[PDB]
């Protein structure tokens, strides 16, 4: 067992700041896998299917800030295709490693399994270019350095790579490196960085009321810290939008909820829209961050701040690092920002479901919710402290939360992991919860049951069967899906059920499956706003 | 509710064979959807996820002969390339329609839902290029033509179509077509058909014995019925690799086996590999169908007919149809072949197992068998006549088999269908077993519980955890998946009991699990070959 380019890999890898490999095995990279159950410092975690092993390496990556996926040549990455879309779309550093056949058999065009048939090995490599920031074909001749240099432009990007590993390049020679793989981020030029800071000084120097706008490229390159400790050390009304939920305590001064544009609630419409300057941190407006490109916004109101670029009003200033431009801005705002912001029932809805929820939550919980009303509920949740708040609004593919919830507990198992998925989006992952009892996890799984695609519903076509869905007896999947389940199910169709079976639970000793039953049209208040924007 | 562009491909879906769209809904194909409900002709079947629905459409294909696919856009496409590019792979008609936003939304490049997050709307669309013989994106402009010449082509190529259509495109006027769709068969040059006829007549007549070796090409390009006929009409030896199996009843005359190379039982070898001519129509020498290529047959040997191309010896005749090669050949071998072929256990293994099969399988059956021991081990069964019999063993996605017997099933709710899957690779798409159940079909699900992926373990790390499963509880997974299951689940470890239990089915009454309990390490014979063949 000589050290070999599988061994370099999973070195880097490490390196990265994963310390597990989810995936499926495939007979070519069953040699690969070997070194992986053989490291001290990787953990093999094989899934029910690519799809969803791609959807827990992304909720792991939203928790450890890096993460690596293995499928097989061909069958194994088309299937995590949807997977991996996602996290480049949401910025989550996802790494790829694709078991390929021998480079020998590439070069004779042999009709291997796994391929078109055509001889071309190649075609899925391409397929993969739109959906990774950097890919590399490993070989005899370039393993080492393609392999850095794809690991370094995902930590630069935040953003997945895509690696193929050939069976005989896997076994090839290598040396393990002194120096651990590491980025170092990088530093504006000067007159650069000061040419924003002057136009950012003169800016922030006239502003009476100004507001701090956050979101998930915050999270994405390690920003929180900042962030939070930015508004302790200059008190100002403040927000995130859904993608960025949990970079602020919710509970501070300062805080009035989250921002939706025109769906938000008044007095967040106030701090933030009211505000004659806005900083915008991380920020993208989307469709359903925005209720419809609902938000008002102007460039004159808006300093905003991007991972390589900044602008202040209509000019850009590129070539900044986020990190850099925050520093800056930080500065600034304590020069020139003055002010102090001087702040059960019966029958189960949407809006005692949330409001019971409410009292639920503690500091420390990971909290998944899948599009539908699970994660347009979950919005008005008022966050504490230390709460990983995962939601893919912009990707927007159901079924990812009850995969990447396998992931995030895999991350973090010393905590308490709550799961809102629909009934819908549940189904079209849930083979995975197989697997996190197989695992012995303990997350507390809430199926929202209305019966159908609720979001689909009020979008159009209420009564039309294509909004149906076959109906689940969803309190008996974990014993259909192991010998031997140590969970707790309970369907709860009355508040006050649900607040005392959400007392039982409240310490995960066993993983919970709580079905909640709700009305087919139960609507929460942000998709009602949202179903009212895209009337013309 | 004028005729217009949606109604237009629903009345083309229709001619090319598809009585059922299958997929899953999204709000960008909600609009068409009316128009799938509305319609007389095509019946909607929602799907528990896009993968196991583009799955379904592949089996359903593989018995109408066309199917059709519908998505939204992005999050539903992607989670469906695996299952389109099997289609490719293995040449089956599955046409992949994308709703997708409106085409003033993407000249905008808004930052709409299941979009990177760029204003890219054709990434998804090129992506799915390798996979497809045509695509369009529908517009104003294009839509009737461009729908009629993707769909020519997959009727003309036997190879997925993928279409992008906008919400506002769908809803523009159209007219109803007086002539349906049709192909039309091209014909040879005649002077090229004639230098094929003279060739193939001169190999021919001085050929001793002769033989024919047929597969899936056949079955793809409806010749199915010209191959039996051509080898009752002229007795020879006959057979089909795997991926073919089906095209002739295995109990004629002439017919000793299915061919796998150097895996083949020796009278199959003497027949097909022993003759001094061998006629090759549709055939794909891969390595799982020829044991590691270890099939014995010389250019100078073999006749072989391919779409658009034939070749007799070293010489190549390039546009000829394949159904005029085979009709010039069987002219010339009823001259030219002067040739008449005359002629329970106590614990389950693979041995007993696919013994005891063998006397329960009838004409008229479908069978599935998945990658696994299920297909290696099916390859050694005897079918009677009338047997659609599908695996696939080129692309090899484990899990292709459960949701496309849904499919299957769906396509001929009158006929009898056995699933013959793993227990790894049921895991995949367990969630289309409640589209089974929610539609009341009766299929016969055996799953071959040997608790891991033993061809892996056969391959390569027997006792490494790699190729180890969660272990599921087979027999209460239809009570899960179903508020009222219509179905009856059973656990054999015995031949004695699995032929008992088979017994009880036997008129497929509701559907029937039967968990088939065998050891960790068994192999059927096809696959020992295919492992020896890989020490190399
Ligand atoms: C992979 C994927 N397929 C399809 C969709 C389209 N889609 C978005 S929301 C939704 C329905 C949500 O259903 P459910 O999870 O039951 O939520 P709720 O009823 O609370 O709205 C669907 C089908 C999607 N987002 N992702
Ligand atoms: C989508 C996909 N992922 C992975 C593989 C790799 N693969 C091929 S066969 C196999 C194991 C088959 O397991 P099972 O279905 O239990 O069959 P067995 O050999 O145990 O009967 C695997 C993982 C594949 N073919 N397709
Ligand atoms: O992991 C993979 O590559 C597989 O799909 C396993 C497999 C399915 N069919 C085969 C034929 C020969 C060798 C491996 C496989
Ligand atoms: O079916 C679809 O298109 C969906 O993915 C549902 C959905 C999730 N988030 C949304 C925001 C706006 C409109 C639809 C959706
Ligand atoms: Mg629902
Ligand atoms: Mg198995």
């Amino acid at each position: 067992t000589p050290y070999c380019v599988a061994d370099y890999l999973l070195d880097r890898l490490t390196d990265c700041g994963a310390d597990h490999l989810f995936g499926v095995p495939g007979d070519y990279n069953l040699q690969f896998l070997d070194h992986v159950i053989d490291s001290p410092d990787i953990c093999w975690v094989g899934c029910a299917n690519e799809l969803n092993a791609s959807y827990a390496a992304d909720g792991y990556a939203r928790c450890k800030g890096f993460a690596a996926l293995l499928t097989t040549f061909g069958v194994g990455e088309l299937s995590a295709m949807n997977g991996i879309a996602g996290s480049y779309a949401e910025h989550v550093p996802v790494l790829h490693i694709v078991g390929a056949p021998g480079t020998a058999s590439q070069q004779r065009g042999e009709l291997l399994h796994h391929t078109l048939g055509d001889g071309e090995f190649r075609h899925f490599y391409h397929m993969s270019e739109p959906i990774t920031v950097a890919q590399a074909i490993l070989t005899e001749q370039n393993a080492c350095y393609e392999i850095d240099r794809v690991l370094t432009t995902m930590l630069r990007e935040r953003r997945p790579g895509y690696l193929m590993l050939p069976a005989d390049v896997a076994k090839k020679a290598a040396t393990p490196p002194v120096n651990a793989l590491t980025l170092r981020h990088a530093h504006a030029d000067s007159a650069c960085l000061k040419a924003f800071r002057d136009a950012a000084e003169n800016r922030l120097a006239m502003s009476k009321r100004t507001a701090l706008l956050a979101d998930f490229l915050v999270l994405r390159h390690g920003l929180k810290h900042a962030l939070q400790k930015w508004v302790k050390d200059v008190p100002m009304a403040h927000a995130t939008m859904l993608m960025g939920k949990g970079i602020f305590d919710e509970r501070h001064v300062g805080f009035y909820g989250t921002y939706s544009g025109s769906a938000s609630a008044g007095a967040v419409k106030e701090a933030i829209e009211g505000a004659d300057t806005v900083l915008c941190i991380g920020t993208r407006f989307t469709d359903t961050l925005t209720a419809g490109f609902t938000h008002q916004l102007t460039p004159s109101q808006t300093i905003e701040v991007q991972p390589h670029a900044s602008r202040v009003g209509d000019v850009w200033f590129t070539g900044i690092p986020m990190l850099q431009a925050i520093e800056t801005l930080v500065e600034l705002c304590k020069q020139h920002v003055h002010d102090t912001p001087v702040p059960p029932d019966g029958s189960l809805t949407q809006d005692n479901f949330w409001k019971t929820l409410q009292t639920f939550i503690r500091p420390g919980d990971i909290i998944l919710a899948d599009q539908g009303t699970s994660a347009f509920g979950a919005i008005d949740l008022r966050l504490p402290a230390d709460v990983n708040f995962i939601v893919q609004p912009l990707w927007g593919s159901i079924g990812y939360t009850l995969a990447a919830a396998f992931g995030a507990q895999t991350a973090c198992p010393n905590r308490r992991v709550i799961v809102l998925t629909g009934d819908g989006a549940a189904q079209l992952t849930i083979q995975e919860l197989g697997s996190m009892l197989r695992d012995k996890q303990h997350p507390i799984i809430l199926v929202l049951n209305n019966e159908g695609y609720t979001v689909l519903r009020a979008i159009h076509g209420p009564e039309q069967r294509y909004n149906d869905i076959a109906l689940w007896n969803w309190t008996q999947i974990p014993q259909a899906l192991s010998l031997d389940p140590q969970a707790q199910c309970w369907r709860v169709s009355e508040a006050e059920q649900l607040a005392d079976v959400l007392e039982k639970v409240a310490h995960h000793e066993r993983l919970s499956l709580i079905e909640v039953m709700l009305p087919k049209a139960d609507i929460p208040p942000l998709l009602g706003a949202i179903t009212k924007a895209l009337e013309a």
